[PDB]
Parts: structure tokens; C-alpha cells; sequence
């Protein structure tokens, strides 16, 4: 029974809301991460959920990783962080039950919803950014360092208008709480993080800058044509990404403030939200056309 502490309150497996296995039905696979497979499920107007599964063939450490993931997500309480409905850890395979996000991951969304021969506008992108910044502000307020803010780790409620973006994966924070080189999110990390292994909330500010780039580029990989080591040396020597195609100046300037070399010179998330809000109200920003991808 490992204990988990967040916002000064401690929790253990006993605090998790166990849902009887017979109340849970799987409908379809939704895809996989590195972390087993994810299904759409229903809990008994049944409740629609996402079901994250633990492989039955796994190590004792995978078991503990999965428990810790459950405790981490269960203690958050915020509209831009996916809810945990409960868990079913007393039958096999073990389940974590999460808010179903019918729009899928943000990176995939951006790539698949690129304007082609009116799907997205600048304001859609700014709303996604606001939503994630709101989730990041909540983490910062509660002294939680995420360590992997990236489009692949964000989810959307629905594909269409009204979509809300939320932070959906806490795997890196989980690994560090419980503590390879080639798996580190180098391209989202600030100098002091990959050099000294020093993480603070100004670490997540930097990563959020990179997420902003991903959003306004409509889902491109950061630092096009650069490998991890090339990015590490580029960033460490003061190198910064160029603006995404058609990116308004005021939105680019949020990215460049997020990427200040010294953590002290980076904005906190209250300031980032203020700047996103200003961009959102500015006609010259929101009237900028996104590029149309030829097809
Ligand atoms: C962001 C990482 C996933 N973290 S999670 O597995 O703990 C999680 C938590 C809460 C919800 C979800 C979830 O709903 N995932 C999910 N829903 C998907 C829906 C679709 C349907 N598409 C139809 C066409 C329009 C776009 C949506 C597709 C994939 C969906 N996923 C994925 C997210 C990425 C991976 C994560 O393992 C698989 C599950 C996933």
C-alpha cells in the first residue's frame, strides 16, 4: 500500500472508488499508448467511460506504477484535467475508469482537422490553448509538476464545436514520483531540466510554449528535421523555433516568453492565461487565416 500525497493530503489504494467488475462493460478498443490498450466502456442510461487496462502479464513494478497512476488522477479536481470515475483493481485485468474523451488526442486531432479543400480557425486554437493553460495553472497552484506537457498528452471532449481540451496523461510525473535516455521528452524540456535534472513549475511553462507551437503549427513535430541531441545542443546554445506558418505575432511572443533561458524570466500560468485572453480578444489575431493544406 504505497501512499500518495498531493496538495498536502495523503491517499492510498483504500481511497480509490472501486467499481464492481459486473457493472463494467467494454464496447470497443480506442487504441494504445505504451501502457496497455484503452477501451470505450460503460458503467452501470449507463455512464460512458474510457477504460485503461493493466496487462495481466506484467512486473510487480508495473502493478505499482498503475496503482500510482490511479491515485494521481483521482486526487485532481479540475475541468481541464480528465476525471477519474473510479477503478476496478480487485479483478483481472485491472482497470482505471476515466472520463471518456470522444475527440481523442490533440496531436491527432490537429493533424486530421487541418483546413483543406473552414474546419478550424485561430479562435479554435486559442480556446484549446486557454483550456490547457487553465489545467496547467491548477497544477501550478497545487505545486504539481507535470514534466510532459505535450499535444500527445492532451485530449478533446468531442471533435466538433464546443470541444474542451484537457490534460489526459500523467505517466512521466508517475515515473518520477516512483523513482530511459531515449524516451525522455527532450524536445519539450528546458535547459536546466535536461542538464541538471532540476524541475519546477517554470519547467511546465517551457513545455507549454512547445505545446503552443504544436497547436499553431496544426500538429507538426517540434524542431523539424532535428534529432533529440541536435535539439538539446540547439536549445542549450540559445536556439529557438521559428513561428509556425501564419502564426500571429502576439501568439508567437507567448512562445518566446515561455522559452526564456532563465526560469525566472518565464511567465507563470496566470500571466500566460492573460496573454492568451488578450490574443483572443484581438481582431487582428483572430481574423488571421490558417494555411490550407493541399488535398
Ligand atoms: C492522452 C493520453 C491517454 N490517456 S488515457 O489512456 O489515460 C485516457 C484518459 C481518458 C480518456 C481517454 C480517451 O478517451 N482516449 C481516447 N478516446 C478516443 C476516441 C477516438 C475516436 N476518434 C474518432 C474520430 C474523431 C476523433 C476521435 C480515438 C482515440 C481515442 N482515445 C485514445 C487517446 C490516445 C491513446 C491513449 O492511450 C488511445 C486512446 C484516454
Amino acid at each position: 500500500n504505497p501512499n500518495y500525497s498531493f496538495a498536502g493530503k495523503t491517499s492510498s489504494i483504500s481511497d480509490l472508488k472501486e467499481v464492481p467488475r459486473k457493472n463494467i462493460t467494454l464496447i470497443r478498443g480506442l487504441g494504445h499508448g505504451a501502457f496497455g490498450e484503452v477501451y470505450e466502456g460503460q458503467v452501470s442510461s449507463p455512464l460512458q467511460v474510457a477504460v485503461k487496462t493493466l496487462p495481466e502479464v506484467c512486473s510487480e513494478q508495473d502493478e505499482l506504477d498503475f496503482l500510482m497512476e490511479a491515485l494521481i488522477i483521482s486526487k485532481f479536481n479540475h475541468q481541464n484535467i480528465v476525471r477519474c470515475i473510479g477503478v476496478s483493481l480487485q479483478s483481472l485485468p485491472r482497470f482505471i475508469l476515466l472520463e471518456l474523451m470522444a475527440g481523442g488526442d490533440l496531436k491527432s486531432f490537429l493533424r486530421e482537422t487541418r483546413p483543406r479543400p473552414s474546419s478550424l480557425a485561430m479562435l479554435d486554437l486559442l480556446h484549446v490553448a486557454r483550456d490547457i493553460a487553465c489545467g496547467c495553472q491548477y497544477l501550478e497552484e497545487n505545486h504539481f509538476i507535470h514534466r510532459d506537457i505535450a499535444a500527445r498528452n492532451c485530449l478533446l471532449t468531442c471533435p466538433g464545436p464546443g470541444r474542451v481540451a484537457k490534460i489526459g496523461d500523467f505517466g512521466m510525473a508517475r515515473d518520477i514520483y516512483r523513482a530511459g535516455c531515449a524516451m525522455l521528452p527532450v524536445k519539450w524540456m528546458p535547459p536546466e531540466a535536461f542538464m541538471e535534472g532540476i524541475f519546477t513549475s517554470k519547467t511546465d511553462t517551457w513545455s507549454f510554449g512547445v505545446l503552443l507551437w504544436e497547436i499553431f503549427s496544426l500538429g507538426y513535430m517540434p524542431y523539424p528535421s532535428k534529432s533529440n541531441q541536435e535539439v538539446l545542443e540547439f536549445v542549450t546554445s540559445g536556439g529557438r523555433m521559428d513561428p509556425p506558418k501564419n502564426c500571429p505575432g502576439p501568439v508567437y511572443r507567448i512562445m518566446t516568453q515561455c522559452w526564456q533561458h532563465q526560469p525566472e524570466d518565464r511567465p507563470n500560468f496566470a500571466i500566460i492565461l492573460e496573454r492568451i485572453e488578450y490574443c483572443t480578444q484581438d481582431p487582428d489575431v483572430i481574423n488571421t487565416a490558417l494555411p490550407i493544406e493541399y488535398g
